[PDB]
């Protein structure tokens, strides 16, 4: 039985508005309703895995867990085995797999930050799971990020506390968050961010989402404009949207969005907004393509709809050679030319670089760089033709062409992180000098480059 290269994966967000379920939601789990839904033809075939978020969710774990596994038992006729379920307060993740996966999926990963202070700690944060599926890292945040159409920053700074303080995936991949530790990262939730209108439009907003012009809405989308200023989920990516507006809701229908100022509310309006969301960061130059994003329309005990998105996600199977794992192969190797790295920092530290990959036995610490001023104020540090040679664990060119080699750039002076990124080996040839490039964040914002050349030998 062969293992795959490629799986699909269902991703869901729902905020149940502290409301039991209906008593059936396959349309969530079929991605059926409005926008870019799945073919009918697809509906008896089961995803691999199934990552469930929920926000405002008044179920037990037992209660979801076994509406969850009946849905998907009634659709695919496939008992889904419980990979991992985390609660924090009413944010809740589920992550379920096809029992074939079961001896594929190790090293499986929870845990929970909770955002804000005093006032503002006490219902607000994410959950995730993370786990190795045969070669391939996978992680997966649910948030409940800060409400309220004047709080976009709150939920920007919501978003780094997460991305800072989730410690999931390799604990050995010290200087790197969660940003940068996945092949596939999967972030979704009610991040509850807004289409930034006048109230006064409120009746002009409603009468676009009747006509499916969304156009002039998603122009004012909160998280797409904060995104494209590099003020929140640098480097994600983001299918389409082509849904109306999964929030708020009259409860029992979908013909009616609630948006008026009402005690319940604080006294806030609730616009129609594309309040919950799926967005990604896969490694470069691995396969990665959203099949479906869209809302339900017949699931209506919630002021929000439900989310589904749906994705082909390239894994790489548990690879053993002669050699390696347990020893080197010494017909590999990865060579660095002509780097350097360009930071934004104003300090005067040297500076050194480490290479972590589950392609090196452990992690390597270069020589100090050469720091030089920029025409145009930077630093610059120079590694030249310094930098170590790595050595892989395997040569086979199947095997370490689909690997990554994650760098951060580090003070002599304190040994923190100023900068992260990662480098594919998929390269358009071996035994050749071809250019590289990563951007460098740190708490996932921008603080530099790194570029040069690499030479890869293969055992081919
Ligand atoms: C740089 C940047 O972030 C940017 C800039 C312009 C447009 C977009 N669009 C999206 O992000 N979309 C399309 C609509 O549905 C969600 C995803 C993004």
């Amino acid at each position: 039985q062969p293992e795959p290269d490629m799986i699909t994966i269902f991703i869901g967000t729902w905020n149940m508005g502290n409301a039991p379920p209906p008593k059936k939601i396959t349309s969530w789990f079929l991605s059926k309703g409005q926008g870019k839904t799945r073919d009918d033809s697809a509906d008896y075939i089961p995803h691999d895995i199934y990552v469930i978020g929920t926000q405002e969710d008044p179920l037990s774990e037992k209660e979801w867990l076994e509406i969850l596994k009946h849905s998907l038992q009634e659709i695919t006729s496939v008992t889904f085995k419980t990979v991992a379920i985390h609660t924090l307060w009413n944010i809740r993740i589920v992550v379920l797999a096809k029992p074939e996966h079961e001896n594929r999926i190790s090293h499986i990963c929870t845990d929970n930050v909770k955002t804000g202070i005093a006032n503002t700690l006490g219902n607000k944060g994410a959950v995730g799971v993370s786990f190795m599926f045969n070669g391939t890292s996978l992680g997966f945040v649910n948030s409940h990020l800060t409400s309220g159409s004047e709080k976009k920053l709150r939920r920007n700074q919501n978003y780094m506390n997460i991305l800072r303080f989730l410690a999931l995936g390799d604990k050995k991949l010290s200087p790197f968050n969660i940003t940068h530790r996945f092949t596939h990262l999967f972030w979704f939730g009610d991040l509850n961010y807004r289409v930034d209108l006048p109230t006064w439009e409120a009746e002009t907003i409603i009468q676009k989402i009747k006509q499916q012009q969304y156009a002039d809405l998603l122009s004012h989308d909160q998280l797409l404009t904060e995104r494209r200023e590099q003020k929140v989920f640098l480097h994600f990516e983001e299918e389409e949207i082509t849904f109306a507006p999964t929030y708020r809701f009259e409860r029992l229908t979908r013909d009616k969005y609630a948006y008026t100022k009402q005690k319940a509310t604080g006294m806030k309006y609730n616009l129609p907004s594309w309040c919950d969301r799926v967005l990604w960061k896969s490694y470069p130059l691995v396969h990665v393509v959203c099949q479906s994003y869209g809302s339900t329309s017949d699931i209506m005990t919630s002021d929000h709809s439900p989310v589904f998105a749906t994705f082909e996600a390239g894994v790489t199977s548990q690879f053993v050679s002669k050699n390696g794992p347990g020893t080197v192969d010494s017909q590999g190797q990865i060579e660095f030319l002509r780097c350097y790295a360009t930071l934004k920092t104003k300090s005067q530290t040297k500076f050194y670089l480490e290479f972590h990959s589950s392609c090196l036995e452990s992690f390597v610490k270069s020589q100090e760089g050469e720091n030089e001023e920029g025409s145009e104020g930077e630093l610059v540090v120079k590694f030249g033709e310094t930098l170590p040679k790595l050595k892989p664990i395997i040569s086979d060119p199947e095997y370490l062409l689909d690997q990554h080699i994650l760098i951060s750039i580090k003070s002599s002076d304190s040994d923190e992180s100023y900068g992260e990124g990662c480098i594919a080996l998929r390269l358009e040839a071996t035994e050749t000098q071809l250019p590289i490039y990563t951007p460098l964040t740190h708490h996932g914002e921008l603080t530099g480059h790194f570029q040069g050349e690499i030479k890869l030998q293969t055992s081919q």
